[PDB]
DNA sequence: TCACGCAGTATCCTGT
RNA sequence: GGAUACUGC
């Protein structure tokens, strides 16, 4: 009955269904003695709120203060008579919770009885600036389900969840081969001390032509490189893909060179001609619903490659469209805004990892085209094939066989770069570290992953956290330099995590500094206890540490010592 | 729906 | 005065 599970993303709607987390991973199946795709929907995952009782009761910020004292049981009197009819609220559940706070809101005290009120995720949203007679604050109006979940049951990063008494459903509701239904969020608990296990990867390449009456891109042709058992903590498994796939569509006007029949049956059976685009798509969306890939990887997946496959599948009314993702949905997601949240959820549920942003984020490179990329990572030369040859390479057999192999190489090497520079063990370490959904720590950016980490720091020492937003001030200094040539030794001595080290050291944080809201405040007093971010930066300056350490080991092999570096460099 | 800070060097342009 | 780049920590 209990339902253990590694999970690995999660994807929710906040506009569909409201307070239903999507969990998605993997779950272990004796009976095919395997690991199969699993999505555990978490239902009822209700809003809390937090509001902040007066000093002094106050006339609806009319008559000021009135004088008569506030208790608990004035704050929900006046939640349940007034505010409660007003914005249509049925059925809550309230109770008192002592808490602190230390954050840029004045007038909030650092530590208060708060009312704390759950209510089903159904009913309407209360206003931020929503203040009665007995409260002056609302916290927590904003705060998304997915938050919800993971910092109630600290859930920080992929990891192994042990579910009690699932539920089946009574019809299907996603593209995996197990599923479950969550009646309650407190049925799933975090188990510790577990190997990952293996992830399916699929790493693809596409192959298109510009059709210049409709401006628009057409796929031509594409192919996979898919590996079963590729692992979260262990190195890269030699050779990086164990099957593959390629289909090769027609275009809609030029036709076979009359030999692809013999070409095909004498290259290999491997490969699928398709005479109409529509074809293409849909054989390309069966593989992928069959294979169930854990993690899609590419060149600008993100940018042209999912955008380009979402338009065409549009395009041609490809039945279907939701195999690409692992959920199945009716109304395909707007096609726009910013990076590729659209592309994201068009493939929710599934890990997508661009080489571009995680080798922008890792390394350093003139460009980070594929060409460059695979000149300074796997140290080999790529051959380009001009666009404008692309169509005319239906013109002989063995042209048209050259093209598709020069797909497949391009996907090699795209698995190859995602192999070499450890992008999945790193980006699972992270994740770990901070607590974010490792689809986001894929996406890029710094923001999100210290957002999630002081989020979690806050909520496990019984902290109420902001809420989610709906050459400033001087920085280092450096000496005016004896610019010339210098022919003796020169000593350099350098600060070991100087500003983490100048946090630890004087205690700054949030709930240490008085600030006051372009003055430089005073120093913390040393007769404090060290706070959370201090305590935070600690562990990863640690970590850091340990990294080195192992640096240090002698008679090391050249390729893990830079990966060594590399992880030394992130944690940094 | 997004996005780490600041200090510093190098190059180039200002019509209707 | 502005604009465009990318190094350093
Ligand atoms: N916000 C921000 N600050 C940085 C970054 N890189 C360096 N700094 C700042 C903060 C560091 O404490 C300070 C010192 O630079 P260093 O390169 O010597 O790093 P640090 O001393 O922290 O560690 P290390 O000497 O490499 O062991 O410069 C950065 O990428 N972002
Ligand atoms: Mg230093
Ligand atoms: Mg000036």
């Amino acid at each position: 009955q209990v339902f253990r599970f590694y999970w690995l993303d999660a994807y929710e709607d906040q506009y569909s269904q409201p307070g239903v987390v999507y969990l998605f991973g993997k779950v272990w199946i004796e009976s095919a003695d395997a690991y199969v795709s699993c999505c555990v929907s978490v239902k009822n995952i209700e809003r809390t709120v937090y509001l902040l009782p007066r000093e002094n009761r106050v006339q609806l910020s009319t008559g000021k203060d009135t004088g008569a004292p506030v208790s608990m049981m004035h704050v929900y009197q006046e939640f349940n008579e007034a505010v409660a009819e007003k914005y249509k609220i049925m059925k809550f559940k309230s109770k008192k919770v002592d808490k602190d706070y230390a954050f840029e809101i004045p007038d909030v005290p650092a530590s208060s009885e708060y009312l704390e009120v759950r209510y089903s995720a159904d009913s309407p949203q209360l206003p931020q600036d929503l203040k009665g007679e007995t409260f002056s604050h609302v916290f927590g109006t904003n705060t998304s389900s997915l938050e919800l979940f993971l910092l109630s049951r600290k859930i920080k990063g992929p990891s192994w969840l042990e579910i009690k008494s699932p539920q089946l459903s009574s019809q299907p509701m996603s593209w995996c081969k197990v599923e479950a239904v969550v009646t309650r969020p407190d049925q799933v608990s975090v188990v510790k001390d577990l190997a990952p296990p293996p992830v399916v990867v699929l790493s693809l390449s596409m192959k298109t032509v510009q059709n210049a009456k409709t401006h628009q891109n057409e796929i031509v042709a594409i192919a996979a490189l898919v590996h079963h058992t590729f692992p979260l903590d262990k190195a890269p498994p030699q050779p990086p893909f164990q099957t593959h796939f390629c289909v090769l569509s027609k275009l809609n006007d030029c036709i076979f060179p009359y030999d692809y029949n013999e070409a095909v049956k004498q290259k290999n059976a491997n490969i699928e001609i398709a005479l109409t685009e529509r074809t293409l798509l849909g054989f390309f969306l069966a593989k992928i619903h069959k294979i169930d890939p854990d993690v899609i990887v590419g060149h600008d997946i993100y940018g042209f490659d999912l955008e380009v496959l979402l338009q065409r599948i549009n395009s041609c009314k490809v039945p279907f469209w939701s195999k690409i993702g692992r959920l199945r949905r009716s109304v395909m997601p707007k096609l726009g805004g910013r990076s590729g949240f659209a592309e994201r959820n068009a493939a929710c549920g599934r890990i997508i990892c661009d080489i571009e942003i995680s080798a922008k984020e890792l390394i350093r490179c003139k460009s980070y085209h594929l060409s460059e990329l695979v000149h300074q990572i796997l140290k080999a030369e790529r051959v380009v094939i001009p666009p404008e040859n692309i169509r005319n390479a239906y013109n002989d057999s063995v042209h048209l066989l050259y093209m598709l192999e020069n797909t497949w190489i391009d996907a090699k090497f795209i698995l190859q770069i995602m192999c070499e520079l450890n992008v999945l063990p790193l980006a699972l370490q992270i994740t770990n570290i901070a607590g974010n959904v490792m689809s986001r720590t894929l996406m890029g950016g710094r923001s999100e992953r210290n957002e999630y980490l002081l989020l979690h720091a806050f909520t496990e020492n019984n902290f109420i956290v902001p809420d989610k937003p709906v050459a400033a001030y001087a920085g280092g200094l450096v000496l005016e330099p004896k610019v010339g040539f210098y022919d003796k030794f020169i000593l350099l001595l350098d600060f070991n995590s100087l500003y983490p080290s100048i946090i630890q050291e004087y205690n700054i944080c949030f709930t240490t500094v008085h600030r006051e809201a372009d003055e430089i405040p005073e120093l913390p007093h040393s007769d404090l206890e060290m706070g959370i971010l201090p305590r935070e930066i600690r562990k990863l300056v640690e970590r850091r540490r340990h990294v080195k350490q192992l640096m240090k080991q002698p008679d090391l092999n050249p390729d893990l010592y830079l990966q060594y570096d590399i992880r030394q460099k992130a944690l940094k």
